[PDB]
């Protein structure tokens, strides 16, 4: 489909699998932008359910542990359905449980959880077409 980055409104950085990590499991962090085919693990799309997954490996974000990590898609598990919902990346089933950039990082490597909307900039987000 059509590829877009999530782009903090906090600092700029992007939501990004660490290491380019294929594998179920792997974090996703804030990183700083990249261009090109090694982007691959900063572009997402949404499948026909308007849900995101990864262009790496099709993966859907996953919030059933503290911090944010990659999961094969399950239309079952609540915690794997995030949209775009204006300037905010929703849970599909709750649209006031947003990602969130951990204690508002600004650093690099950053870590993201599930919190309640609450208007700080650590839980907006720019979509970016790729
Ligand atoms: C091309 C590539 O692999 N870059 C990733 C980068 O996007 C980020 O995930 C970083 C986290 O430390 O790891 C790097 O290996
Ligand atoms: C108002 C505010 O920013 N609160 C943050 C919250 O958004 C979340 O990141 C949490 C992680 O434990 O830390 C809190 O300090």
């Amino acid at each position: 489909p059509k590829f877009f980055y999530i782009k903090s409104e906090l600092n700029g950085k992007v939501l990004d699998i660490e290491g380019q990590n294929p594998a179920p499991g792997s974090k996703i962090i804030t990183w700083d932008q990249k261009k090109g085919p090694t982007a691959v693990n900063q572009l997402w799309y949404t499948d026909q359910q308007g849900v995101i997954r990864s262009k790496l490996n099709d993966f859907a974000i996953d919030a059933s542990h503290e911090q944010i990590e990659t999961q094969p898609f399950d239309p079952n598990n609540p915690k794997r359905a995030w949209i775009v919902s204006g300037n905010t990346i929703a849970q599909l089933s709750d649209r006031d449980i947003v990602l969130d950039i951990i204690k508002s990082d600004k650093e690099a490597g950053a870590h993201i959880c599930a919190w309640k909307q609450h208007g700080g900039p650590n839980q907006k987000f720019i979509i970016e077409s790729e």
